[PDB]
Order: structure tokens, then C-alpha cells, then sequence
């Protein structure tokens, strides 16, 4: 018995570029069925707004419920720093539970992009470590992606953010190529998306010297 | 109102080394104050032990109070995968808790460590990162440390284990130096331990080439 609400961030790709769809979800979750119905607000910098869905409900495994409402926000609104507020009614409540989330302040930093080959002592393996590392940025939402030949790469693995002693972020990102691919001298670009990019993105690029 | 149960197990670097002292830590959070005292009884492989140590009671934020067990345990039970049990009686509680932990299941694997040199871009910052690549090691427990001239350094950074596509787990350690300490030829050095390492240890050392 108890009621309690989740806010989540956009995805960092979404707010990064215009052709994609940015929302921000507020999912309520142990929804006592005494008390079915969930009255959902939406606040941007305490203006109230309208155009969020509320998706279908879902069966816990706990004679509850999960009611899901999702907001599409504006990119621009979300890169300024804008609010968004969640105001969950329900009558299990003894008040509206309101939840809030905005970007991260602080002054965003540029993510500095660095490639590095393998270590010579990977050459005695079958595949070999292409490291694509990313540092100084600020704040800590960003993407990063393989590709060769303008195609994406499957077989990689991106460390989430670590927080950097001077207050910035940094990552790594790890591509797996079989060695024949790598010593032949086949290109390799680590991209990048991130706000505090031009055009919001980078690549570095990383072959055999 | 409602007593929680939550298990420890001991830290990496403490299971690896005989000299130090490894141990499992029982958390009893919200204890009902009607309802103070805390049994704890502990089991290792079902065989009820009691070198445990139960630490002073502390004084949470919600009227509620938190007991802690300490159970010191022997190097060699926990990398052999026995398991431990924390069993909290409470009043408060219409049956004894019961957790439990034990070493992750699973073929031992050796992590390969690998050190790579900065990007020729970061020669133009005035500081420079040193990157130790360690992967293909399970369990995740792991410890990595950097040093010089015998003597630990402190601007490292090491990023949570990441699960990569073989089951296995890789991380990075990223070691933050002045240029000029690079430059002059200065010899670092990158420590890892795991329990699939000789001696639980092994080491690379990374300068200027
Ligand atoms: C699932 O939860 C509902 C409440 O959301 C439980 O129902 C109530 O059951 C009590 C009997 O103990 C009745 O007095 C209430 O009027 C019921 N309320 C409603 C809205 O039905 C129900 O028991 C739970 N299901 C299970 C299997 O435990
Ligand atoms: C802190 O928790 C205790 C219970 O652990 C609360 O105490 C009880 O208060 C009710 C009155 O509403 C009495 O009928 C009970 O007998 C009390 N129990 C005990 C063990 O004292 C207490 O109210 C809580 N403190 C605050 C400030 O809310």
C-alpha cells in the first residue's frame, strides 16, 4: 500500500538533435486499486501544459497498478534548462505528489574526443581494443558511437560517465575489431554528441599508424 | 513502519591480500522503535557462526533506528564461493529475514592489462591522460591503482566494471599527469587486483617511447 512517482530525463541523442523526439516520463508506480484513476499535471517553468499522453496501463506483480505519462518537450526548452514538473493526483494520496527535473546546472564544458590504438602487447590476440576516450565535458549526458565506412560497429561497449576531479565528466569507449581488420588499415571513427559541440557532434577518426 | 534487510559482501582488494581483513557487513535499516532489539544469527554454508561484531546502534532521520553486523570472514571461504547468511529477528517482523551473499558464479577469468600513451592531440593541454586498459576478467571484483617510483599517485579515476559482449568485464583507469612529468621520460605504473592473477597481482609499467 503506498503510492510513489519516477521522473525521467530525455535521452541525450533526443534533446541533441532536431529530427528526433525529446519526452520526459512520469511513471507512477504501486497504484493501489482502491484507487484506480491517476489525474495527471504537466508544469514547464510553472506554466501548465497539455500535450502529454498518458500510455496504457500496466499489472504490477503486487495487486497494483503502473500508469506511464509521457511529455514531449522542445529541445531548445530542455538545453536551456527549463523545468518540468510531474503533478501526480490520486486519492490514496494525502496530497498531490509533484516530482521535478531540469538539466544539470552548470556551465556546459566541451568533451575533449582522443583515439587510441592498441597496446602492442593485444596483437598477439585474435581481436584487438580500438579506445576511443572522451573527457572535460560537462554535463554528463552525452552519446558516443562506432562506425567504419559511414556504417555503425557492433561490437563495442561505452563506460557510463565518471565524475573527474575537476568537476567535469569523462568516459571511454571500447570497439572490438578482429586483428585482420585493424592491421589491414581500415578507418575507424569514434562519433560523439554532446550540446556543447558545434552542431551538437564530433569524430575522430583512428587506423593503423 | 517496516524493518529492511541489506548484504555486503567484503571489498575486492580485502579478499586478495592475506594481510587484510575481509568481511561481510548485515545492514538493518528502520527499526521500529516499539521494537528495538536485533538478533542476528549468521551462517556460513548453513553452519551457524558467531565471530560476528555488532557495531553501535545508529540514529536515522525518520524515527527509525539502524543496526549494524560485521562478520569478519576468511580469505580463502569467500574466493572458494562459500555462501554467507545474515538471519535478523526482529519483533517487528511476522518471520526472521534471511539474506544472503556469495562470490558471483562462474569461471574465473584473467584480466589482460593493457597501458596506453596519450593521444598525440593532448601533447598541445598542459596536462596529459594515462590510460590502463584492463579487461576480459570475471568476477567483477577487481582493484586498480596507479603509481610512480614505488609511491601511489592521486589524479587517477576508474570507471565501474562494464559487462562486455563475452560475458566477461573490462574497465578503464585514467591517470592524469603534467606534460612535463610525461615528457622527461618519467616511468608510471598501473597495479591491478584480481583472483585470477598470480599472487593476486600483476602490474604494467607505461613511458614515454
Ligand atoms: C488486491 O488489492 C485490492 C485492493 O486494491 C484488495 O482488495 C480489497 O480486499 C479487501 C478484503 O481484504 C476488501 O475489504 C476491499 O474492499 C477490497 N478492495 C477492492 C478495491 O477490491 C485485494 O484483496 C488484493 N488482491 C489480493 C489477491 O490480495
Ligand atoms: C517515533 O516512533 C515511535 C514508535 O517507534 C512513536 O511512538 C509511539 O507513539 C504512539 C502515539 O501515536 C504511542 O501510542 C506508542 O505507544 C508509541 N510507541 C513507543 C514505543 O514510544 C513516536 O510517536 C515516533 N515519534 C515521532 C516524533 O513521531
Amino acid at each position: 500500500g503506498g503510492p510513489s512517482v519516477f521522473l525521467f530525463p530525455p535521452k541525450p541523442k533526443d534533446t541533441l538533435m532536431i529530427s528526433r523526439t525529446p519526452e520526459v516520463t512520469c511513471v507512477v508506480v504501486d497504484v493501489s486499486h482502491e484507487d484506480p484513476e491517476v489525474k495527471f499535471n504537466w508544469y514547464v517553468d510553472g506554466v501548465e501544459v497539455h500535450n502529454a499522453k498518458t500510455k496504457p496501463r500496466e499489472e504490477q506483480y503486487n495487486n497494483a497498478s503502473r500508469v506511464v505519462s509521457v511529455l514531449t518537450v522542445l529541445h531548445q526548452d530542455w538545453l536551456n534548462g527549463k523545468e518540468y514538473k510531474c503533478k501526480v493526483s490520486n486519492k490514496a494520496l494525502p496530497a498531490p505528489i509533484e516530482k521535478t527535473i531540469s538539466k544539470a546546472k552548470g556551465q556546459p564544458r566541451e568533451p575533449q574526443v582522443y583515439t587510441l590504438p592498441p597496446s602492442r602487447d593485444e596483437l598477439t590476440k585474435n581481436q584487438v581494443s580500438l579506445t576511443c576516450l572522451v573527457k572535460g565535458f560537462y554535463p554528463s549526458d552525452i552519446a558516443v558511437e562506432w562506425e567504419s565506412n559511414g556504417q555503425p560497429e557492433n561490437n563495442y561497449k561505452t563506460t557510463p560517465p565518471v565524475l573527474d576531479s575537476d568537476g567535469s565528466f569523462f568516459l571511454y569507449s571500447k570497439l572490438t575489431v578482429d586483428k585482420s581488420r585493424w592491421q589491414q588499415g581500415n578507418v575507424f571513427s569514434c562519433s560523439v554528441m554532446h550540446e556543447a559541440l558545434h552542431n551538437h557532434y564530433t569524430q575522430k577518426s583512428l587506423s593503423l599508424s
